[PDB]
């Protein structure tokens, strides 16, 4: 044979511990993991369907709606963006975006790729829409789709949603709100906000492995996508099987794809676990996480990049790098040193800022503490020019 | 608020004991499981790109391969096609497909929708396609890709591939197959035959959850991939960045969009599973296994469903519905009674055969003695018209 056994692949995994206090992937808690590690039923079974609808209900509880379009995408956040701009979105088609941040800047790259006529209402890192500034779109634009992201975790920023919904209602325009990095942070309700397409997730608040997504679909939305002139460009995206698969159709579920078993276990137990809490209480815990973590940091002399503390997203705190300092130096120093994974910035904060995530069961003070240790000690021993 | 905690989710997890031997997913190996049960690590730090690097050389073993452009795709094999096809298509492009199965019409499903000039070569269940069938499509459609399914789990047919990778390339035509069912448990070599793009999935012979892919593109597919005039329609499965993540080009690794960081350890000890094993010793186990399940099943007086017993796929044995049968009933009297998965058929095979899969851990004597038992009840026990 051309290729031998690969050496390195004769040896066992080994990972090493690492506290995950990034924006995402977050570590994750013994139920989650004790699921990963179960055997595998059918694809199609009666069992694996009464998994997919406790999960179906479990999104309907944390995005606070009772829309039955509504379903695991079998992909990554971006998956499940995707997922909703091939959908609703036909060549041609105006796409009014929030390129405040890097989601904004990727939700403008898939729509240009799926031929929609793209017009971004592009803010400096740091900022968020007013209502003005949206309606001020809408009357250039006349979009069938206005993209907002829920919590800017490139920037730090919590963008409110109040009001959007009814003024894009007005405008015969369709409200898609990310919530990949808000979803269990802070208060979000789908169906009182108006919101047409949300999704989020697995591996932010929720603790779950990153690979799965979840996304739902009002009725306006749903009239869109099942009423285009043309297919999706996507198959494996195509909400028509997705949403017969799940359940979400009157006819009996056909086979599409393979949905991923293993992980739908995992993501069934992080929503049984935020249902066990109880969303307020979550919001309470990431609430007071974050600014217990803002008052630490502030203390070593560091600045929040989101002066504002209302605008603040508090699953995902930015940081102005301090002067003088190489951030990567005080990345590396805080794995290196203390086995804290942070980051530094994304899209326009890149150099920016660093990122400190505060994910359901990682958003404690205990970590607070031991990431501002480790930052304390960056600070005194990264070099600084 | 307006939607409460759903009282089924605060019931703990549990899940039933069953033997998957259907056309997947298959059942998980101890080993599998328990990777898939650790704690996660950063999604782009240098011990997860480790780990992509060491899935890579797993992913070049076993499809025997040497392309630097291999990757697992973060979806289902459905995702991988979709890949391939996105990235190497263009509007426009001609496109010839193999369309004996439904794997075939996905491929056309997909090669519309973004905008190819589809021209299927169609052919009934059970079906497989001759160089001479090819060629004639090649000459006439001038095709920039060809796709050929290599293990048609729906039909049960194992598609001979020697020399199709060079009759394409004669025709400046481009080899695309799909080994989802096949690898693992029948010969396929991806450089040696001429592929210029191979995919397969997790969930099969190597006994991985379901949700990852495995895909590799030659330098030829390369250049076409690269040398497009549009972006591809996707963004999730643009290869340009996804070769970049999964360190293929001459650039720091960026972030595209995050792995599954825990799914990747399993599919990691999948890939070392088979290393151990050796691929000719695992086709061997497959051959084998095939070989005694055909024996058992026509002993219970049962037709195969390929009447040529070179093109039968060991993974996937399709079985022909005995007369007077519902198969949904056999079917269901199966997993009802003894916890054991099979399947009846799928497209253009629903209705025509049963599903009987051997796949890695699971193709063994015992599981098909349980099966042939499981389906001597069901023929005794199940309602024949009258
Ligand atoms: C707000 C937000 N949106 C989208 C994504 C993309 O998610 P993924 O990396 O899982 O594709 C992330 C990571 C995020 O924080
Ligand atoms: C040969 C073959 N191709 C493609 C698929 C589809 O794979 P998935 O369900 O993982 O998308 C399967 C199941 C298969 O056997």
């Amino acid at each position: 044979l051309l290729v031998t056994p690969p050496k390195a692949l004769l040896k066992p995994l080994s990972i090493p511990n690492q506290l995950l206090l990034g924006p995402g992937p977050s570590n994750l808690p013994p139920r989650i993991m004790a699921a990963g590690g179960l055997q595998m039923i059918g694809s199609m079974s009666k069992d694996m369907y009464q998994i997919m609808d406790e999960i179906k209900e479990g999104i309907q509880y944390v995005f606070q709606t009772r829309n039955p379009l509504t379903l695991v995408i079998s992909g990554s956040g971006h998956c499940a963006l995707e997922a909703a701009l091939v959908n609703v979105l036909e060549p041609g088609d105006s796409f009014l975006v929030g390129a405040n941040g890097i989601w904004g800047q990727r939700a403008v790259d898939i729509g240009e790729r799926i031929g929609a006529r793209v017009h971004p209402m592009t803010k400096d890192p740091g900022g968020h829409y007013t209502l003005q500034e949206v309606e001020e779109g809408l009357a250039q634009h006349k979009p069938v789709l206005l993209f907002l992201t829920h919590g800017e975790s490139s920037t730090g920023v919590l963008q409110p949603l109040d009001g959007f919904g009814e003024l894009c209602h007005r405008y015969k325009c369709l409200l898609l709100v990310d919530s990949v990095a808000s979803l269990g942070g802070t208060p979000l309700y789908m169906d009182r906000q108006g919101i047409d397409i949300l999704y989020s997730g697995s591996q932010k608040a929720l603790n779950a492995p990153p690979g799965t997504s979840l996304i739902s679909f009002s009725d306006k939305a749903k009239k869109k996508m099942y009423s285009r002139k043309t297919k999706p460009f996507s198959f494996y995206l195509d909400i028509k099987w997705l949403a017969n698969f799940w359940g979400c159709d009157d006819q009996p579920r056909m086979y599409h794809h393979t949905i991923p078993v293993i992980s739908l276990y995992s993501l069934r137990e992080s929503l049984a676990l935020i249902a066990e809490q109880g969303l307020e209480n979550s919001w309470r815990q990431h609430r007071e996480a974050a600014a217990y973590l803002h008052g630490r940091l502030q203390a070593l002399g560091l600045q929040l990049f989101v002066k504002d503390p209302a605008l603040r997203l508090p699953t995902v705190t930015t940081v102005a790098v301090p002067a003088g300092y190489d951030w990567r130096d005080i990345v590396s120093y805080v794995i290196d040193h203390f086995d804290i994974e942070i980051m530094g910035g994304l899209g326009p904060s890149t150099g920016k800022v660093l990122r400190i995530g505060l994910l359901g069961c990682n958003a404690t003070r205990e970590n607070v503490d031991r990431v501002t240790e480790a930052l304390r000690a960056a600070l005194q021993h990264c070099p600084k020019k």
